[PDB]
Protein backbone atom coordinates (compact mmCIF):
# COMPACT_ATOMS: atom_id res chain seq x y z
CA UNK A 1 0.00 0.00 0.00
CA UNK A 2 2.55 2.65 1.19
CA UNK A 3 1.92 6.25 2.28
CA UNK A 4 2.02 7.47 -1.38
CA UNK A 5 -1.50 6.96 -2.78
CA UNK A 6 -2.08 10.72 -2.14
CA UNK A 7 -0.63 13.85 -3.80
CA UNK A 8 0.17 16.45 -1.14
CA UNK A 9 -0.52 20.16 -1.59
CA UNK A 10 -0.59 23.38 0.48
CA UNK A 11 -0.98 23.92 4.18
CA UNK A 12 -4.60 24.66 5.12
CA UNK A 13 -3.55 25.36 8.72
CA UNK A 14 -1.57 24.37 11.83
CA UNK A 15 -1.53 24.80 15.60
CA UNK A 16 -2.56 22.90 18.73
CA UNK A 17 -4.52 20.21 16.84
CA UNK A 18 -1.46 19.56 14.56
CA UNK A 19 -0.75 20.50 10.91
CA UNK A 20 -3.39 19.97 8.17
CA UNK A 21 -2.53 19.75 4.42
CA UNK A 22 -4.37 19.75 1.11
CA UNK A 23 -4.13 16.35 -0.51
CA UNK A 24 -5.76 14.67 -3.48
CA UNK A 25 -6.04 10.87 -3.42
CA UNK A 26 -4.35 9.72 -6.69
CA UNK A 27 -6.31 6.46 -6.67
CA UNK A 28 -9.40 8.46 -7.96
CA UNK A 29 -8.62 12.22 -7.80
CA UNK A 30 -10.81 12.76 -4.66
CA UNK A 31 -10.12 15.86 -2.51
CA UNK A 32 -8.72 14.97 0.96
CA UNK A 33 -7.26 16.71 4.04
CA UNK A 34 -4.03 15.29 5.53
CA UNK A 35 -3.44 15.77 9.26
CA UNK A 36 -0.09 15.03 10.78
CA UNK A 37 0.06 14.67 14.58
CA UNK A 38 3.36 14.02 16.29
CA UNK A 39 3.37 10.97 18.62
CA UNK A 40 5.39 12.97 21.16
CA UNK A 41 2.70 15.73 21.35
CA UNK A 42 -0.33 13.37 21.90
CA UNK A 43 -1.80 13.04 25.43
CA UNK A 44 -4.83 10.75 25.26
CA UNK A 45 -4.43 7.26 23.71
CA UNK A 46 -6.90 4.46 23.17
CA UNK A 47 -6.85 1.11 21.38
CA UNK A 48 -8.62 0.24 18.12
CA UNK A 49 -11.29 -2.51 17.95
CA UNK A 50 -8.67 -4.82 16.28
CA UNK A 51 -6.43 -4.29 19.32
CA UNK A 52 -3.62 -1.83 18.47
CA UNK A 53 -2.36 1.34 20.20
CA UNK A 54 -3.56 4.54 18.45
CA UNK A 55 -4.35 8.15 19.50
CA UNK A 56 -7.85 8.57 20.88
CA UNK A 57 -8.66 10.90 17.97
CA UNK A 58 -8.37 7.93 15.57
CA UNK A 59 -10.55 5.65 17.71
CA UNK A 60 -13.23 8.32 17.96
CA UNK A 61 -13.08 9.29 14.32
CA UNK A 62 -13.50 5.64 13.27
CA UNK A 63 -16.56 5.16 15.51
CA UNK A 64 -18.14 8.38 14.29
CA UNK A 65 -17.38 7.89 10.55
CA UNK A 66 -19.41 5.08 8.90
CA UNK A 67 -22.45 6.54 7.21
CA UNK A 68 -23.16 10.18 6.54
CA UNK A 69 -22.54 13.78 7.46
CA UNK A 70 -22.31 16.07 10.41
CA UNK A 71 -18.71 15.01 10.68
CA UNK A 72 -15.66 15.07 8.46
CA UNK A 73 -15.08 11.35 7.93
CA UNK A 74 -11.76 9.58 8.28
CA UNK A 75 -11.04 7.57 5.13
CA UNK A 76 -7.75 6.01 6.19
CA UNK A 77 -4.68 6.54 8.41
CA UNK A 78 -0.96 5.60 8.60
CA UNK A 79 1.64 5.28 11.29
CA UNK A 80 5.07 6.82 10.82
CA UNK A 81 8.10 6.63 13.14
CA UNK A 82 7.11 9.82 15.09
CA UNK A 83 3.64 10.87 13.93
CA UNK A 84 0.30 9.73 12.56
CA UNK A 85 -1.07 10.76 9.20
CA UNK A 86 -4.85 10.97 9.13
CA UNK A 87 -6.61 11.05 5.78
CA UNK A 88 -9.89 12.94 6.02
CA UNK A 89 -12.40 14.21 3.52
CA UNK A 90 -12.04 17.69 2.07
CA UNK A 91 -15.33 18.95 0.67
CA UNK A 92 -15.20 22.35 -1.09
CA UNK A 93 -15.27 25.31 -1.16
CA UNK A 94 -15.06 25.71 2.62
CA UNK A 95 -14.71 28.18 5.51
CA UNK A 96 -14.73 27.53 9.30
CA UNK A 97 -17.36 29.38 11.33
CA UNK A 98 -14.81 31.39 13.33
CA UNK A 99 -13.41 32.88 10.09
CA UNK A 100 -16.98 33.27 8.71
CA UNK A 101 -18.20 35.15 11.76
CA UNK A 102 -15.00 37.22 11.89
CA UNK A 103 -15.78 38.38 8.33
CA UNK A 104 -19.52 39.04 8.67
CA UNK A 105 -19.99 39.66 12.36
CA UNK A 106 -23.12 38.34 14.01
CA UNK A 107 -25.46 36.32 11.83
CA UNK A 108 -29.17 36.67 11.24
CA UNK A 109 -31.32 34.26 13.21
CA UNK A 110 -32.60 32.41 10.15
CA UNK A 111 -28.97 31.58 9.30
CA UNK A 112 -27.93 30.85 12.91
CA UNK A 113 -30.82 28.41 13.08
CA UNK A 114 -29.77 26.43 10.00
CA UNK A 115 -26.23 26.31 11.34
CA UNK A 116 -27.16 25.55 14.94
CA UNK A 117 -29.63 22.81 13.90
CA UNK A 118 -27.05 21.18 11.68
CA UNK A 119 -24.58 21.37 14.53
CA UNK A 120 -27.18 19.85 16.78
CA UNK A 121 -27.72 16.85 14.49
CA UNK A 122 -23.97 16.22 14.25
CA UNK A 123 -23.61 16.13 18.00
CA UNK A 124 -26.46 13.69 18.20
CA UNK A 125 -24.66 11.46 15.71
CA UNK A 126 -21.49 11.70 17.74
CA UNK A 127 -23.34 10.63 20.93
CA UNK A 128 -25.00 7.71 19.17
CA UNK A 129 -21.59 6.35 18.18
CA UNK A 130 -20.35 6.63 21.76
CA UNK A 131 -18.25 9.73 21.25
CA UNK A 132 -18.32 13.04 23.08
CA UNK A 133 -16.58 15.79 21.10
CA UNK A 134 -15.72 18.05 24.11
CA UNK A 135 -14.40 20.99 22.03
CA UNK A 136 -17.47 22.19 20.09
CA UNK A 137 -16.98 25.78 18.93
CA UNK A 138 -16.89 27.99 15.83
CA UNK A 139 -13.25 26.99 14.91
CA UNK A 140 -14.16 23.29 14.75
CA UNK A 141 -17.11 23.70 12.39
CA UNK A 142 -16.53 23.79 8.64
CA UNK A 143 -19.09 25.23 6.28
CA UNK A 144 -19.33 23.68 2.81
CA UNK A 145 -20.15 27.07 1.26
CA UNK A 146 -21.65 25.47 -1.89
CA UNK A 147 -24.00 22.87 -0.39
CA UNK A 148 -24.73 24.87 2.80
CA UNK A 149 -23.56 22.03 5.05
CA UNK A 150 -21.63 22.16 8.29
CA UNK A 151 -19.24 19.42 9.35
CA UNK A 152 -17.47 18.76 12.66
CA UNK A 153 -13.67 18.58 13.07
CA UNK A 154 -10.90 18.02 15.68
CA UNK A 155 -11.64 15.16 18.11
CA UNK A 156 -8.14 15.50 19.62
CA UNK A 157 -9.88 16.73 22.77
CA UNK A 158 -12.75 14.20 22.80
CA UNK A 159 -13.49 11.04 24.77
CA UNK A 160 -15.66 7.94 24.74
CA UNK A 161 -19.16 8.92 25.81
CA UNK A 162 -20.15 7.61 29.25
CA UNK A 163 -22.86 8.18 31.80
CA UNK A 164 -20.44 8.65 34.73
CA UNK A 165 -18.69 11.89 35.72
CA UNK A 166 -15.66 13.23 33.79
CA UNK A 167 -12.75 14.58 35.85
CA UNK A 168 -10.60 15.57 32.94
CA UNK A 169 -10.86 18.30 30.25
CA UNK A 170 -8.56 19.49 27.48
CA UNK A 171 -10.71 21.53 25.13
CA UNK A 172 -11.49 25.27 25.11
CA UNK A 173 -11.80 26.86 28.59
CA UNK A 174 -14.21 29.66 27.61
CA UNK A 175 -16.67 27.01 26.30
CA UNK A 176 -16.23 24.80 29.38
CA UNK A 177 -19.15 24.80 31.82
CA UNK A 178 -19.22 26.35 35.32
CA UNK A 179 -19.25 22.97 37.08
CA UNK A 180 -15.83 22.22 35.49
CA UNK A 181 -14.36 25.58 36.50
CA UNK A 182 -15.41 25.12 40.17
CA UNK A 183 -15.00 21.39 40.97
CA UNK A 184 -13.22 19.88 37.94
CA UNK A 185 -16.28 17.67 37.29
CA UNK A 186 -18.90 17.36 34.52
CA UNK A 187 -21.28 15.06 32.66
CA UNK A 188 -20.83 14.89 28.87
CA UNK A 189 -24.42 15.59 27.75
CA UNK A 190 -24.86 18.40 30.29
CA UNK A 191 -21.51 20.01 29.42
CA UNK A 192 -22.14 19.58 25.71
CA UNK A 193 -25.32 21.59 25.83
CA UNK A 194 -23.44 24.34 27.70
CA UNK A 195 -20.86 24.64 24.92
CA UNK A 196 -23.69 24.53 22.42
CA UNK A 197 -25.13 27.39 24.45
CA UNK A 198 -21.97 29.46 24.15
CA UNK A 199 -21.93 28.64 20.43
CA UNK A 200 -25.49 29.81 19.82
CA UNK A 201 -24.75 33.16 21.54
CA UNK A 202 -21.56 33.42 19.56
CA UNK A 203 -23.43 33.08 16.27
CA UNK A 204 -26.17 35.61 16.93
CA UNK A 205 -23.98 38.15 18.85
CA UNK A 206 -20.78 37.83 16.77
CA UNK A 207 -18.60 36.83 19.70
CA UNK A 208 -18.61 34.61 22.85
CA UNK A 209 -20.51 35.79 25.96
CA UNK A 210 -17.97 34.78 28.59
CA UNK A 211 -14.28 35.69 28.49
CA UNK A 212 -13.24 35.15 32.16
CA UNK A 213 -13.99 32.41 34.73
CA UNK A 214 -15.67 35.03 36.95
CA UNK A 215 -18.23 35.43 34.17
CA UNK A 216 -18.79 31.68 33.54
CA UNK A 217 -19.49 30.86 37.21
CA UNK A 218 -21.89 33.81 37.46
CA UNK A 219 -23.83 32.63 34.42
CA UNK A 220 -25.62 35.95 33.64
CA UNK A 221 -25.77 36.68 29.92
CA UNK A 222 -25.69 40.18 28.45
CA UNK A 223 -26.75 40.52 24.85
CA UNK A 224 -24.86 42.99 22.71
CA UNK A 225 -26.92 42.59 19.51
CA UNK A 226 -30.63 42.76 18.76
CA UNK A 227 -31.73 39.21 19.47
CA UNK A 228 -35.28 37.81 19.57
CA UNK A 229 -36.88 37.00 22.91
CA UNK A 230 -37.15 33.35 21.83
CA UNK A 231 -33.47 33.01 20.86
CA UNK A 232 -32.44 34.64 24.14
CA UNK A 233 -34.56 32.10 26.09
CA UNK A 234 -32.91 29.11 24.43
CA UNK A 235 -29.41 30.51 24.92
CA UNK A 236 -30.17 31.08 28.62
CA UNK A 237 -31.67 27.63 29.02
CA UNK A 238 -28.63 25.99 27.43
CA UNK A 239 -26.57 28.00 29.95
CA UNK A 240 -28.37 27.10 33.17
CA UNK A 241 -25.72 27.03 35.92
CA UNK A 242 -27.31 23.90 37.33
CA UNK A 243 -26.48 21.16 34.76
CA UNK A 244 -29.83 19.30 35.20
CA UNK A 245 -31.76 22.52 34.45
CA UNK A 246 -30.19 22.50 30.96
CA UNK A 247 -32.14 21.05 28.07
CA UNK A 248 -31.79 17.67 26.36
CA UNK A 249 -31.05 17.57 22.63
CA UNK A 250 -34.71 16.81 22.07
CA UNK A 251 -35.73 19.79 24.19
CA UNK A 252 -33.38 22.03 22.22
CA UNK A 253 -34.83 20.93 18.86
CA UNK A 254 -38.50 21.18 19.89
CA UNK A 255 -37.90 24.72 21.28
CA UNK A 256 -40.08 27.33 19.53
CA UNK A 257 -37.01 29.02 17.96
CA UNK A 258 -35.87 25.87 16.08
CA UNK A 259 -39.05 25.35 13.98
CA UNK A 260 -39.07 25.71 10.19
CA UNK A 261 -35.31 25.46 9.80
CA UNK A 262 -33.94 25.92 6.29
CA UNK A 263 -32.50 22.91 4.48
CA UNK A 264 -28.78 22.98 3.59
CA UNK A 265 -29.35 23.88 -0.11
CA UNK A 266 -31.92 26.64 0.69
CA UNK A 267 -29.45 28.03 3.28
CA UNK A 268 -26.67 28.53 0.73
CA UNK A 269 -29.07 29.98 -1.83
CA UNK A 270 -30.09 32.75 0.59
CA UNK A 271 -27.10 33.47 2.88
CA UNK A 272 -23.88 32.14 1.30
CA UNK A 273 -24.35 33.92 -2.12
CA UNK A 274 -24.29 30.29 -3.46
O1 LIG B 1 -10.77 18.37 7.60
C1 LIG B 1 -10.21 19.30 8.13
C2 LIG B 1 -10.05 20.54 7.36
C3 LIG B 1 -9.38 21.57 7.91
C4 LIG B 1 -9.27 22.86 7.19
C5 LIG B 1 -9.51 22.90 5.82
C6 LIG B 1 -9.47 24.11 5.13
O2 LIG B 1 -9.67 24.08 3.81
C7 LIG B 1 -9.20 25.38 5.88
O3 LIG B 1 -9.16 26.55 5.23
C8 LIG B 1 -9.00 25.29 7.37
O4 LIG B 1 -8.78 26.39 8.12
C9 LIG B 1 -9.05 24.01 7.96
O5 LIG B 1 -8.86 21.56 9.26
C10 LIG B 1 -8.98 20.44 10.05
C11 LIG B 1 -8.47 20.42 11.37
C12 LIG B 1 -8.56 19.28 12.17
O6 LIG B 1 -8.05 19.34 13.39
C13 LIG B 1 -9.19 18.11 11.72
C14 LIG B 1 -9.75 18.04 10.43
O7 LIG B 1 -10.33 16.91 10.03
C15 LIG B 1 -9.66 19.23 9.53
Amino acid sequence: PLESQYQVGPLLGSGGFGSVYSGIRVSDNLPVAIKHVEKDRISDWGELPNGTRVPMEVVLLKKVSSGFSGVIRLLDWFERPDSFVLILERPEPVQDLFDFITERGALQEELARSFFWQVLEAVRHCHNCGVLHRDIKDENILIDLNRGELKLIDFGSGALLKDTVYTDFDGTRVYSPPEWIRYHRYHGRSAAVWSLGILLYDMVCGDIPFEHDEEIIRGQVFFRQRVSSECQHLIRWCLALRPSDRPTFEEIQNHPWMQDVLLPQETAEIHLHS
